[PDB]
């Protein structure tokens, strides 16, 4: 009984600390060795910095929080944090997708107006686009939450809501189908469509300078792969439960979460696919 939740508690506890520490850890080394590798200060880097903040803070504020909630089994922090601690969940993966699109968008026009690209983009434009994003990120998703539009007045969320300890995200329907919608579909429509313009782009092109630039192209395709197929699943689960709570299984809707935060882990691994950030992690590593 108490021995089993022991075994359990500590286990859980030292996963959790493996998560944070990987998460935290990989994206350092990411915007460390950019930030002092004058060979990885390029433009498309600066949108790879962007990403590994957002992914830096699931590590050290979104992680660790949930951690604390699943181990526990309560949430110990009050009503504040917890919302505030839901804006920063919605935030991350909303400034994720624009980022990616960006960065895609980034790679099309270097590839079909190369020249065109050379006149626009800047250190100081770039520096506008990641502002942006962020700001439209913010905006999406602190607002409706401090304006409490994702509340519902069902009995299980009056429950909740008269709970102190309960933090789960329940929202209305309204709110679920807008916030997916806006967060993810659209991005993530925009994200392939342009994706897949920068693929036929590629096809229709010395010989090793190509394949260096279609190796590193491919890096930022399974970047965004992963990241798909990260999300995908919950946000695909949480479409379904405004119609249907009963055709999908609970543990695997919150296992799809967790899924998510997994995806702010795997972009410095995928990252060693490079010479250059595998020399310089290894050099930052001593
Ligand atoms: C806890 C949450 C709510 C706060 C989120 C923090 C943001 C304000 C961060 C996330 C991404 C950051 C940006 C990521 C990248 C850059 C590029 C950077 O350009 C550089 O010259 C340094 C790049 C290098 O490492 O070589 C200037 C800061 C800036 C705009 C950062 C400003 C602050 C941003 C927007
Ligand atoms: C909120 C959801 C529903 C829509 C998200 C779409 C975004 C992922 C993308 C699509 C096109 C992107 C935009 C394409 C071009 C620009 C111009 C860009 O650069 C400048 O404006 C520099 C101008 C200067 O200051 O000289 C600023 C960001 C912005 C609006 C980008 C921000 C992110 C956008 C809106
Ligand atoms: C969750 C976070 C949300 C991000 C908040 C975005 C706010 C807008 C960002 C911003 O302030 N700038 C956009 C930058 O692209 C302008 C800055 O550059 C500012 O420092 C200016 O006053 C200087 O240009 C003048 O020296
Ligand atoms: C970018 C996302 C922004 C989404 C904004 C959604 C705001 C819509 C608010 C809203 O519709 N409700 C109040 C929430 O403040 C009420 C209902 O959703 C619901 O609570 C009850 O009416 C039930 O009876 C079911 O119909
Ligand atoms: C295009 C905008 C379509 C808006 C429709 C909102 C989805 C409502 C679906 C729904 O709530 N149920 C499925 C009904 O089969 C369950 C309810 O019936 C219970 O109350
Ligand atoms: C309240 C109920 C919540 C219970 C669910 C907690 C699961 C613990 C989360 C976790 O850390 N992992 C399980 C994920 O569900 C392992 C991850 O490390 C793993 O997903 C990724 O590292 C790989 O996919 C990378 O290839
Ligand atoms: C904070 C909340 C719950 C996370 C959670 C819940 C239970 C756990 O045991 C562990 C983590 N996650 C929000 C996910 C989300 C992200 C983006 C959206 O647009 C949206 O509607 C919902």
């Amino acid at each position: 009984a108490e021995l089993l939740s022991q075994q359990w508690e500590a286990g859980m506890s030292l996963l959790m600390a493996l998560v944070v520490l990987l998460i935290v850890a990989g994206n350092v080394l990411v915007i460390a060795a950019i930030g002092s590798t004058q060979r990885l200060q390029t433009l498309t880097n600066l949108f790879i910095t962007s990403l590994a903040c957002a992914d830096l803070v699931v590590g050290l504020l979104v992680v660790p929080f949930g951690a604390t909630l699943v181990v526990r089994g309560t949430w110990l922090w009050g009503s504040f944090l917890c919302e505030l601690w839901t804006s920063l969940d919605v935030l991350c993966v909303t400034a994720s997708i624009e980022t990616l699109c960006v960065i895609a968008i980034d790679r099309y026009l270097a590839i079909t107006s190369p020249f065109r690209y050379q006149s626009l983009m800047t250190r100081a434009r770039a520096k506008v686009i990641i502002c942006t994003v962020w700001a439209i990120s913010a905006l999406v998703s602190f607002l409706p939450i401090m304006m409490h539009w994702w509340r519902d007045e069902d009995p299980q969320a009056l429950k909740c809501y008269q709970d102190p300890g309960c933090c789960d995200f329940v929202t209305n329907r309204a709110y679920a189908i807008a916030s997916s919608i806006i967060s993810f579909y659209i991005p993530l429509l925009i994200m392939i469509f342009v994706a897949l313009r920068v693929y036929r782009e590629a096809k229709e092109q010395s010989r090793v300078m190509l394949m260096r630039e279609h190796k590193a192209l491919k890096t930022l395709g399974i970047i965004m792969g992963v990241f798909t197929l990260c999300w995908l699943p919950f946000f695909l689960v949480n479409i379904v439960n405004v119609f249907n709570r009963d055709l999908v299984p609970d543990w695997l809707f919150v296992a799809f979460n967790w899924l998510g935060y997994a995806n702010s882990a795997m972009n410095p691994i995928i990252y060693c696919r490079s010479p250059d950030f595998r020399k310089a992690f290894k050099r930052l590593l001593a």
